[PDB]
């Protein structure tokens, strides 16, 4: 469908416990997490193609891809991987990061768009997910 659209957030799984696998330390989990407790996300769908902007107050994140195409993005504790996105149905896709420099937990994240109108994110760590809901806003 329209991933097209701005989205703000309504519901969090997972994210303190997310940036613990990564290795955040947990004052700095505390704060990041209340200081990034309100993402705002736009989506820019051209057909296969993908723009996205995630924002906090001081922060904002820019990924550009085109579906089947490998890109390189950054993981959330900044680090520099390679990303390639596939479909898993009319609704959702899944990206699979592989670490161009160094070791560390595996990387990945989903974005779907459910029928009733939620764009659900999950963010992926090892056996750890973290889940994101997002309205239009
Ligand atoms: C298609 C939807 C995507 C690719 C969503 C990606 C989500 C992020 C890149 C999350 C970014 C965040 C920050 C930049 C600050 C910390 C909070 C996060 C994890 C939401």
């Amino acid at each position: 469908p329209n991933f097209s659209g701005n989205w703000k957030i309504i519901r969090s799984e997972n994210f303190e416990e997310l940036l613990k696998v990564l290795g955040v330390n947990v004052m700095l989990r505390k704060i990041a997490v209340a200081a990034a407790s309100k993402p705002a996300v736009e989506i820019k769908q051209e057909g296969d193609t993908f723009y996205i902007k995630v924002s906090t107050t001081v922060w904002t994140t820019e990924i550009n891809f085109k579906v089947g195409e490998e890109f390189e993005e950054q993981t959330v504790d900044g680090r520099p991987c390679k990303s390639l996105v596939k479909w898993e149905s009319e609704n959702k896709m899944v990206c699979e990061q592989k670490l161009l420099k160094g070791e560390g937990p595996k990387t990945s994240w989903t974005k779907e768009l459910t029928n009733d109108g939620e764009l659900i994110l999950t963010m992926t760590a090892d056996d750890v997910v973290c889940t994101l809901v997002f309205v239009r806003e």
